[PDB]
């Protein structure tokens, strides 16, 4: 999986670790192994929701066939919400996901394709 | 709608309340709600367009069902040139967009999903 | 076409050039016109991959019909990483590739999209 968390808030606002938490609730949360999520974390970026700039972030979410029905990516959103609302100190109406979907074909690794791993 | 506007401009250099304007702009180009249209800046990163590193920005969009079809884009396309153009003081060799058309099952909001909302 | 190279390294220790090297370097790997490829590199990102925070890459690719089959995106991977690994001088294990196909109608240029030029 892939999980990028872009945000208003200044790194330096940004809790020590949060990437590592996130990782972990990657893989919980959609059940993928821990050692293959990548976390990216873009801060200080400039970000409007619900046409105002007070701090609030997005998340997007890509991974292999577990993200792409409403079912359960409301399963998903909830436990993420529930993980960003309390880490990053914002409430709901200040954050959004975005799932992704994707196919081993299109993610490369070693100089070739998850297809042929 | 979602909006991206990524430039090699740097923060000082980008109009003030370009985001707020963007934002309006967007809720018409694309007839949305302009309270659900989110607007992000990413200033001051690297970019080559034209094997060129002169000012130059990109322009991502994703919406639900507006942007699926070369018919609607070019009118979409058309509006936002126009705007960013101008806002910018770039010329149009200088702007690329990218259309992402979205299903409510991938945007969370409110720990949940568009689709129960 | 588009590439991405998202990283965690700071910008001062990203190679000079390195987007004009990856802009030639992607016309030759996809067969695509370099005039029509656009570089975008983002530095200094906090990045998390193998749940560790060393020096690390992520490379987006977007391009129409090039990259939409394990076949030919397993011999761009082995070129990029070629690249990558010897420009930013990390190993394999520390990057990682994404491909995504596009379509001419959602390309946005000149006020219109592909589609129409
Ligand atoms: C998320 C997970 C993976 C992956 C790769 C190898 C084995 C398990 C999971 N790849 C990309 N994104
Ligand atoms: C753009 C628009 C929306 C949205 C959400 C609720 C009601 C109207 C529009 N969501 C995401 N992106
Ligand atoms: C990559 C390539 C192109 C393009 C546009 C015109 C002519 C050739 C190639 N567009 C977007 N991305
Ligand atoms: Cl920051
Ligand atoms: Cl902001
Ligand atoms: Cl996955
Ligand atoms: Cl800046
Ligand atoms: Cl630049
Ligand atoms: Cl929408
Ligand atoms: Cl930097
Ligand atoms: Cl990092
Ligand atoms: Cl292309
Ligand atoms: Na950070
Ligand atoms: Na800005
Ligand atoms: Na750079």
């Amino acid at each position: 999986p892939f999980v990028e968390l872009e945000t208003n808030l200044p790194a330096s606002r940004i809790p020590a670790g949060l990437e590592n938490r996130l990782c972990a609730a990657t893989a919980t949360i959609l059940d993928k192994p821990e050692d293959r999520v990548s976390v990216t974390i873009r801060p200080g970026m400039t970000l409007l929701m619900n046409k105002s700039t007070e701090p609030c972030a997005h998340l997007l979410v890509s991974s292999i066939g577990v993200v792409g029905t409403a079912e359960q990516n409301r399963t998903h959103s909830a436990s993420f919400f529930k993980f960003l609302t309390e880490e990053l100190s914002l409430d709901q109406d200040r954050i959004v996901i975005r799932f992704f979907p994707l196919e081993a074909w299109q993610i490369g690794k070693k100089g070739t394709v998850m297809t042929f791993l």
